[PDB]
């Protein structure tokens, strides 16, 4: 996507905290800083946090399916996530 709304939202939250743009380098907290913050912008709220309580290498290494079983309603998350790792030239 080319939507800066979600991007500037979380990226303004990332550079201020050191949070990596690319999902694989996230630490367990930042993995869910993303899930909490980004569940906020689209008023998701009830997406499985405790099921994604892993590090970035775990998050980025699982296919959409492994996520969609843990939590199927997080399509919008991944969408912004593509845009994250795309729109930094990968951190």
């Amino acid at each position: 996507g080319s939507h800066m709304a979600a991007l500037e939202g979380y990226r303004k939250e990332q550079e201020r905290l050191g949070i990596p743009y690319d999902p694989i380098h996230w630490s367990t907290d930042q993995v869910l800083h993303w899930v909490v913050w980004v569940m906020k912008e689209f008023s998701m709220t009830d997406i499985d946090l405790t099921t994604l309580n892993i590090s970035g290498r775990e998050l980025c290494s699982l296919n959409q399916e492994d996520f969609f079983q843990r939590v199927p309603r997080g399509e919008i998350l991944w969408s912004h996530l593509e845009l994250l790792r795309k729109y930094v030239l990968a951190s």
